[PDB]
Formats: C-alpha cells, sequence, structure tokens
C-alpha cells in the first residue's frame, strides 16, 4: 500500500542505512537495509525514522490536564504530544480524594477505549507526604484494598500502573494485590529505605517512578530506593531528561548501571507543555518561568516538565555520551522499546506485524512527520 | 622445585579445580588444572589458593604507625598484614607539615628499598579542610610545585600514589606534575564538583581515594566526585568493605557501575588492626577503638578500619551478591589484580613467570598459610 524509504531506519533492535519499510494496512509488513524490494512510494531524504515515542508517565499538555477527565482537555493534551511523535500515552493522575479518583478513572477509561490514550497511571494518592512535590500531602492515605478494588473495577482493566510508597502500612500487600490484577506496581514519592524498597520489589514492583526525584538520595550508609531499584534486573527505572530534574551525568551514570534495556524515558509533562510561561493549575498552582520551568507557586519545588518526548529524546542522544548512531539506538530503546515492555504494551519494535507507529526526524533530530496506525498525523 | 596442589586455585583469570602450581625459587614456573604432572611436595587439602593480597592504602597495624617512619613500627605493621596474606603494601601517610613530611618520606623510602613495603601513598596534605576526618585540617595546604618536587626527590621514586583534592588552587597542575613523575594521582578528601573531578581525571588522575568516604555525596543536581570517578574507564576506585565505612549495597552498586576490573579493595587499616581496644593516637589524633570500630575519639567519624585484606576479601565475597565461585573470581580481581595494576605494581596474577605470592584459605575462607617470594611466611 505504502512503501517508505529513508537514509536511517531504527527498528528498535537494528540500525538500517539506508532503510525501507512496507506498511500496507495498519501493520508493518517488512523492514530491511539497502534498496527496497520494489519501487518506493515516498522516498524520504536525509532524515531518520524512529518508532513512535511511548510516554508512560505524563499529566497533560497543550493546556489540557488529564486529571480533568474531560473529552476536551484530554484531546488537547493528546493533540500536542501526538504532534511531537508520542504515539502511545499513559495518562497519570496525581493524588486525589476517593470520590474524584473514581470519577477521573471512569472518565479517562472511556478515552482509552476510544483510543486517544493507551492507559492510566495512578501517581498517588498512596504516596509519602514527606516527598510530595506537586502533590497535596493532606489527601495522601494508606493503600486500602477496598478502594484499590473499586478503582480497577471502575477502570475496567484500564489502570496500567500505580505508584506506591513502600513505607506505608499495607504497601506490600497492595503491591501484591495490584500485580495479581495485572497492574504494574511502581515505587516513588517515598522516604522508604533500601530494605523497604527491596521488599517492595520482591512483592512485585517492576518500575521506578522518576528516579532521583521525590526520592530519598543515595547515602553511603543508607542507599535508599534508587539503589534497590537499579540493583534488581526486574525493575525499569524512569528518568526525566529535560535538563532540569537531574544532571546529565546522573542519566549517564544510571544507564551505565542498569544497561540498555532497563531505563525508560518519560516527560512527566504538565499542562503547560507547548504553551507559554504563566500561572497554571495541577491540583495546587504552578508558575512557569525560564524555558517552561514550572515550580509549585513560590517553592522551588519542581512540578513536572514542560518537555515533549521529542525533546527528551534529543537530550538523551546528546547527553548519553555515545556517538550519534549508538546514541540513537540507545535512546530508541529507552524512549520506545523499554517503556512499552515494562508496562506490557504492544512491542514498539518496527518489525513485520507491529503497528505502524513511527516518527520522522531530520539531521538535528527535530520531528518532521509522525505516523500512527499507518496514517500520517503530521 | 616445589609442586603444590590444592582443590581450588584462583590465578586471577581462571578457576582451577583442582589445581597445581610449579614454583622454583621465588617465581611461578607453571600452572594448570587437574592432577599435577608429578607428585606434589605440599598437598593442600580442602583449601582455596588465592593470589597474594595487594593493599594499596593502609596506615599501620599491630600497634605500628607508618607515619612514624621507624624500622620497628613499620616492621610490626608489615608483619601483621603479611601474616594475613597482604604480600604487597603501599604505606599511607596522613596529612602533615612540610618538615615532618620530608622526614617520614625518607624514612619510609628506606623501608621500600629494604623490602618491608612496596611504595608510599601520600593521603594529604593537599586536601580539603571541610572533609578532614582523622586529619588535622589546619595542616592541609594548596599543592605547591616546589614542595611536591622536594617530596618526590626525597622518596627517590618510592612515592607511588598521592591523593589530591581537585578543588584546591593548583590541583590540576599538581596532578599533571605527579603523573609526569610516574606517580599515581588519586582523587579524595574533596568537595570537588562533578566538573572539577572530571577535570582532574582528564589531567591524569586514575584512582578514587576510598569512594563515598571523605567525599561529597551523590546528588541529583550536583552529582559530585563519585560519579565522575565511576564514569571514566581510566579510573580504579578503592572501597573499604569492612562493614563499617560503606553499606554492602553501595559496594554492590559501584561494582555494577564500574565493572569487575575497576574497583580495588583496600583496608585503610590503622595501627589497632590485630591489637585490642584502647586509644591509639594516630596522625597526632586520639583515636578511640571501641569494638574494632576505631573512630576519632569523640565524634562518630570513623578513622580508618581495623581490617586486613583477608577480612575485606571475605566481606566482598559474602556481600557481592554473586554465587560462590563468581564471588571468589570477582574478589580476587578486586583484592589482587585491580590494585596492583592501578599503581603499576608487579602483576599479582598467579601465572608462569610471576612471583610466588599466594594465600591458603580453609572452608570458611580464613587464611591458613601465606607464601611470599616462594617461601612460607606462615
Ligand atoms: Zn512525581
Ligand atoms: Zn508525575
Ligand atoms: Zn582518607
Ligand atoms: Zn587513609
Amino acid at each position: 500500500h505504502m512503501l517508505l524509504t529513508a537514509d536511517t531506519v531504527l527498528t528498535g533492535t537494528e540500525l538500517l542505512r539506508p532503510g525501507w519499510l512496507e506498511i500496507a494496512s495498519d501493520r508493518v509488513v517488512a523492514v530491511g537495509a539497502g534498496a527496497p524490494p520494489a519501487q518506493a512510494d515516498r522516498n524520504l531524504g536525509a532524515a531518520t525514522v524512529v518508532p513512535g515515542f511511548v510516554d508512560t508517565h505524563l499529566h497533560g499538555g497543550g493546556g489540557g490536564n488529564f486529571s480533568a477527565a474531560t473529552d476536551d482537555e484530554t484531546a488537547r493534551a493528546v493533540a500536542l504530544h501526538r504532534a511531537h511523535g508520542s504515539t502511545t500515552l499513559v495518562a497519570s493522575l496525581v493524588t486525589a480524594g476517593p470520590e474524584d479518583l473514581l470519577r477521573q478513572v471512569s472518565g479517562l477509561a472511556r478515552q482509552v477505549r476510544a483510543g486517544l490514550i493507551d492507559g492510566i497511571h495512578l501517581e498517588g494518592p498512596w504516596l509519602s507526604t514527606l516527598r510530595c512535590g506537586a502533590h497535596q500531602p493532606v489527601l495522601m492515605r494508606d493503600p486500602d484494598p477496598g478502594e484499590i478494588g473499586r478503582v480497577l473495577d471502575a477502570g475496567e482493566g484500564t489502570v496500567r500502573m500505580v505508584t506506591i510508597a513502600p513505607e506505608r502500612d499495607g504497601a506490600l500487600a497492595a503491591i501484591a494485590q495490584l500485580v495479581n490484577a495485572g497492574v504494574v506496581a511502581a515505587v516513588g514519592h517515598t522516604e522508604a529505605t533500601y530494605d523497604q524498597t527491596r521488599a517492595a520489589i520482591d512483592a512485585g514492583a517492576t518500575v521506578g517512578t522518576h528516579l532521583f526525584n521525590a526520592m530519598r538520595p543515595i547515602d553511603r550508609r543508607e542507599p535508599g530506593p534508587a539503589v534497590a531499584l537499579t540493583e534488581d534486573s526486574r525493575v525499569t527505572v524512569e528518568m526525566i531528561v529535560d535538563g532540569v530534574h537531574v544532571a546529565p551525568a546522573i542519566y549517564r551514570h544510571i544507564t551505565q548501571t542498569v544497561g540498555p534495556e532497563r531505563l525508560s524515558l518519560i516527560t512527566d509533562a504538565m499542562a503547560a507543555t507547548g504553551m507559554s510561561d504563566g500561572v497554571y493549575r495541577l491540583g495546587p498552582l504552578d508558575i512557569d518561568v525560564v524555558a517552561g520551568v514550572a515550580r509549585v507557586a513560590g517553592t522551588d519545588t519542581i512540578a513536572g516538565s514542560t518537555a515533549t518526548m521529542e525533546q527528551v529524546f534529543r537530550l538523551a542522544v546528546a547527553h548519553c555520551g555515545l556517538p550519534r548512531d549508538d546514541a540513537l539506538s540507545l535512546a530508541v530503546r529507552q524512549a520506545c522499546v523499554n517503556p512499552a515492555r515494562a508496562l506490557g504494551l504492544p512491542a514498539a519494535g518496527l518489525a513485520a506485524g507491529a503497528r505502524a507507529d513511527l516518527v520522522v526526524l531530520d539531521h538535528d533530530l527535530a520531528v518532521t512527520a509522525v505516523m500512527r496506525a499507518g496514517e500520517w498525523v503530521v
């Protein structure tokens, strides 16, 4: 149906130069290096095609908040990230009271079924008040197996990931309850010790919520959660590489520690992504200054990013310390393959049978086109 | 000349079970697996043979202080550690005034030539006063190329390693000066930033002085010296795994990051090693030794260890999280191969032509015999 060629094709596992894809219907039919098996329909130029970006932890964008759980706000959040190459999105909810939580899950679950987003992430309410950040600590509470059951029932299988503070009473049981329901259990926003975090991993936690942020630091006597999470090969750690949340040497250090398959790039994007500076909302209030740097109003407590996956992809390539081609392969694993795997999402690899989600990047790695389900979004 | 057998022989690169070595005079002639090519002279039973331990950073033992620079105190420190398998020793000097420094270097340089010790390590005086520990901060000073030249001349090539605080004025010049003299430049006792430590590494520093101790901690925005040192493959980091200085998960974490060849086990042993408790007055400082645990009398700042390489080898094996055989193989690289390589000392590997330094361990991995220069010390 459509046969595309390009000077660089990243499949998830290989680097094709030049490369070509047969996309036909809604699947990738074939991929290979060299000249295509037939005449091409669209011959791209000096561009790099990568698989669609898979953002597994974001709160909104383009002025829209996923926490609003309305068709209009989700569409405008979805519109921005999709325009920038994020072909899969897991919508994150911050801490909230029991009633609103149920309303938000039900409202978003419809938009998953509708296809705008691919899943729900519960960041809160079961977090630590000492590591709140952009959350309202007063509403945080111990994970109660009754409410957990109600939320997944309300989601009809749409809750994909829940962040848990392993030091709250009943946290290890709640992790077991979540993992038995097929939900990913993540550790974050926690003052848990190394020992308490290691316990959560054995209970079934497999993801680290934005490593080093709202997280006990590494100390020579108390390693904290970050060491437990990077230690265990079952865990995929998140990192915000927007240039603000953690130093590039930290990103480099963790990649060194966990290897190519065990780190997921996320944006933690707030509603200001793609807009201008100004005062915004999340649950409390944010002020956005600098280059879209948001802090909870007058605290220097950083409240998410204003970055897109395109930007974190660019910074990962630039700051990972590898040459460009090796950097592209690493960043594609970290921004596409690994996060979808960690959350049991459809393999982002560009291989025969996979859904045709791909992004076209120019030499400077800016997005020039985006395909999802075999149709051009841009 | 002498043909020894034992059920397990680790050479540095292989695990032989059972194994045999042919020793003639002070060299290893040959090594192999299985039954020996002739009848053995010493048939070791259910023991494990390891290469001699290479302690590249220690301050004394058995009541003796290397800082004393006297035949009697050096003899008693060397005798104890040598009895426990440390067949190669670099004597470390704590911070001291210019006059005292010259006397001590000359005194130790004599004992290098005599064969008691194999080199001198200058830990201080060119360090930061904010991370002194068991040092007298008043005496620390900026590295002056005149005094540095005088110290190496006095040592006649026996000074093997100098710890440098990369944040002191003239630190990057001093590092270049040391490496041009064939001296190892180590980073330690420092508030350097990631950027300042990275500069020192590029200037020729190749060792990190007891990582995480007397060292700026890792922070998400200011990574500090430990990441710079672990990031760069030219650096071998020392670590004290005596159970007191750093948590085993940190040892495990760093090994994960830098790999099997880039960490050196050290003791940092003080004069109370092998003795009883009391107050020991090391480095013109009262040191209270409580239950092996020696800390600067008063504070909770630990002032070195009371461990031997046998003990740090044992704890590394137990806490590295690997299966027994792999733990033995890893620990031998960290306790024998890596430290001798980092300081350009004779390869501790047990291979044809190498000097016959070996250690006999029983089932609990305690030292039962020690060979040096092909002769049994115990
Ligand atoms: Zn968060
Ligand atoms: Zn978040
Ligand atoms: Zn020290
Ligand atoms: Zn020392």
